[PDB]
DNA sequence: CGGCAGTACTG
DNA sequence: CAGTAC
DNA sequence: GCCG
């Protein structure tokens, strides 16, 4: 695996700094090259030896700085606030702004944002399950939830089927998330059934709290009935049959993996979200771009010119 | 240099 | 409009 | 932060 964990270490602290403090392509840049770093297939032995790596010239320059001394100086710079800002970033619905604002009025402590700190809906959802949230569950627990969600949906109509797409799907062990999708295969029985299953699930208790409540997209909190049982963030989203496929990819993970599918879908001229693959647009543009059909998961590898990728191999 | 995904919710 | 989320 |  991780073959220069040493230095892979103080650069994901680096690139955590540059995540707390808004720089999100420094943060961006960082991430990918650890994530390059720990695929590498050999330890790293000089400077030509790191550039080579898909690695720039300042990054190689800190892999030299620790492959050298044992300890990087970047790290000795990074400012006091970096763990403050990172804390309240822990806080659900609270991010680089709202924990900068929180650091600028004075606030050094989660017990600070819960007695002074002014917090949204969202950010109080988050800071009353704040550990919780941050402690992933176990596999089967996922399934718990999954099959509670599909038994539940399937009471209102038979034909409904669901999975629990996210790291669950890519046959993570650890989850703290659980990312529902629940869709009917004619594509047209699906519509209206998602308040009702939503306020189904609220009154027998499996919902506990509400954060983005859309027409399409539920966001919440759900806890298992049982002792000990800890607070996961679930979400359950409801897409036509057509659209399907290209939302299950997308919501199987991971977002790096999305990433470089969407760049290869753009050299290609070709826009992957997750709610359809359609080609470019017309060109400022003079017009939108054409959908293009795409089945199963196994279609979106194939208009895209790339062999399919089972769920396991999606952490690029 | 300049792009790095586009989207819906909430406030 | 921005902030945070997927 | 890197890379087309
Ligand atoms: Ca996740
Ligand atoms: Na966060
Ligand atoms: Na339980």
């Amino acid at each position: 695996t991780n073959h220069n964990l040493h230095i892979t270490e103080k650069l994901e602290v680096l690139a955590k700094a540059y995540s707390v403090q808004g720089d999100k392509w420094r943060a961006l840049g960082y991430a990918k090259a650890i994530n390059a770093l720990k695929s590498f297939h050999k330890p790293v032995t000089s400077y030509q030896e790191a550039c080579s790596i898909p690695i720039g010239k300042r990054m190689a320059e800190k892999i030299i700085e620790i492959l050298e001394s044992g300890h990087l100086r970047k790290l000795d710079h990074i400012s006091e606030s970096v763990p403050v800002l990172e804390l309240f970033s822990n806080i659900w619905g609270a991010g680089t702004k709202t924990a900068q604002m929180w650091y600028q009025q004075g606030f050094r402590s989660l017990e600070d944002i819960r007695s002074q700190a002014s917090l949204t809906t969202q950010q109080a959802i988050g800071l009353k399950h704040y550990s919780d949230f941050l402690e992933r569950m176990p596999r089967e627990e996922a399934t718990e939830i999954e099959q509670t969600v599909q038994k539940a949906a399937q009471a209102f109509n038979s034909g409904l089927l669901c999975v629990a797409c996210g790291s669950y799907r890519r046959g993570k062990a650890t989850c703290g998330d659980v990312d529902v999708l629940i869709t009917h295969p004619d594509g047209r029985s699906h519509r209206g059934i998602f308040s009702r299953l939503l306020d189904s699930l609220r009154q027998e208790g499996f919902l506990t709290d509400d954060l983005v409540k859309g027409e399409t997209k539920y966001l919440g909190v759900c806890r298992l009935p049982g002792p000990g049982r800890r607070h996961r963030r679930l979400d359950i989203r409801v897409v036509p049959y057509s659209e399907f496929a290209c939302a299950l990819l997308y919501f199987t993970g991971s977002a790096h993996f999305n990433r470089s599918m969407r760049a290869l879908a753009k050299t290609k001229g070709m826009s992957l979200n997750e709610y359809a693959l359609s080609t470019a647009v017309v060109r400022a543009k003079v017009g939108p771009g054409r959908v293009l059909p795409t089945p199963t998961e196994k279609d979106v590898f194939r208009l895209l010119g790339l062999p399919y990728r089972e769920p396991a191999e999606r952490d690029w």
